[PDB]
């Protein structure tokens, strides 16, 4: 609330709710599975990423649920924030260096990890439009890097690769994301 | 019935549910997939 | 228990690995945990 506590809006919205009512979620960064992909998916994934023209989309999906016994009647509330790539910006084209191998690369995709999101009794997990009221220039940017490791040959299938993506602005929490959930 | 049978607790229980009613699951233990976790998070594991 | 299988470099990333759990005390039917349950 003292963070909140110039804006009206914000204010407002975040007294509406209870103070056990709302949940942070430590979704870890780094703590992720190996990426399972056929190597043939793989590399038309870069090939499209170099020499595509139509304008690849890349999506974050949030999903959150709920204890059905408490009552209400849907179970699992969910939405995806979309995010378009045009061909040769500079997005796309810093993925299609990362896939090569290198070292210590990284991208880092503006806007895209919402920070505040309401729960409602829908399946509409819609992120707060007021906490953020630009809607497109409040959300989080997302560093993304690809990690390898050498297993062992076919060059770019020889070896083990994951993905570990951090929030764009950290100092000590590096591997982990904070969300902030409001649940009515 | 007749395992179960010398306790009435457990007696009355069973006698509840009609035989149709109960199945058991054959849930194999060795026909699992690969382990995926990433050489990081493993390493984590077992220093934790 | 784990099972490993060596392919083929990184030590421990080196080689498959799976998990394979069994009854504590099983004579025959060792792959294998039935588990009853009643339906209402």
């Amino acid at each position: 609330s003292q963070q909140f506590d110039p804006y009206p809006l914000a204010m407002q919205f975040i007294s509406q709710y209870s103070p056990e009512d709302i949940v942070t979620a430590q979704i870890e960064g780094s703590s992720g599975a190996l990426w399972r992909i056929s190597p043939p998916s793989r590399a038309q994934m870069k090939q499209e990423l170099y020499n595509g023209t139509a304008d690849i989309t890349l999506r974050f999906t949030w999903n959150f649920q709920r204890d059905l016994a408490k009552g209400g009647t849907v179970e699992y509330t969910n939405e995806k924030h979309t995010l378009e790539l045009a061909p040769n910006s500079t997005a796309r084209r810093q993925l299609a260096q990362l896939l090569e191998g290198r070292p210590d690369q990284s991208v880092v995709i503006p806007h895209l990890f919402p920070k505040y999101i309401r729960a409602p009794n829908g399946p509409e997990a819609n992120p707060v439009k007021q906490l953020q009221p630009d809607e497109e220039e409040d959300y989080l940017g997302v560093r993304i890097q690809l990690r390898r490791e050498q297993v062992g040959g076919t060059k770019a299938s020889d070896f083990l690769e994951w993905w570990v993506i951090e929030l764009q602005d950290c100092k000590a929490d590096c591997n982990l994301l904070p969300m902030v959930i409001f649940s009515d």
